[PDB]
């Protein structure tokens, strides 16, 4: 099992780290959603699901910068909606192919009452996402390290 970007960065076997650079949406009104859609900018497959079942979570998803003292957060990971910063590991995301899968993770980030003004800077971490990964075969725990980049500055609007 190993993941890579939509530029073709990989994790390997085992686990690691790897950044992830995001267009944000520049203007972002209190009362929308600014969208952060992983399930493009991330995928990941089985190396042998000929054998092997993987299963895959989001372990744990923390904001930063901007996102965390300007936004509510929802993560969505496969259809079901939780808080983000996340206070809990997702249920288990099934991976038994070689093809290339996006990781479906989307966060979904409205302004607080407080915001207003650059929201986001440019170039400012605003995530790290945990995935984790097992399987049905062995004593695999691997994490594999997402740190969420914003490529522009957001404005909410005063
Ligand atoms: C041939 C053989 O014994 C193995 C091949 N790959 C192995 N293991 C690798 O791939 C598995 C399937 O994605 C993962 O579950 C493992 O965590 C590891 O990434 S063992």
């Amino acid at each position: 099992f190993a993941c890579k970007t939509a530029n073709g960065t990989a994790i390997p076997i085992g686990g690691g780290s790897a950044n992830v650079y995001v267009n944000l949406a520049p203007v972002v009104n209190v009362g929308q959603n600014l969208v952060v859609d992983l399930s493009t900018q991330i995928f990941c497959h089985n190396d042998y699901p000929e054998t092997i079942t993987d299963y895959v979570t989001l372990q744990r998803g923390s904001a930063y910068g901007g996102v965390l003292s300007n936004f509510s957060g929802t993560v969505k990971y496969s259809g079901s909606s939780y808080p983000f910063p996340t206070t809990s590991e997702t249920p288990r995301v099934v991976y038994n192919s070689r093809t290339d899968k996006p990781w479906p993770v989307a966060l979904y980030l409205t302004p607080v009452s407080s915001a207003g003004g650059v929201a986001i800077k440019a170039g400012s971490l605003i995530a790290v996402l945990i995935l984790r990964q097992t399987n049905n075969y062995n004593s695999d725990d691997f994490q594999f390290v997402w740190n969420i980049y914003a490529n522009n500055d957001v404005v909410v609007p005063t």
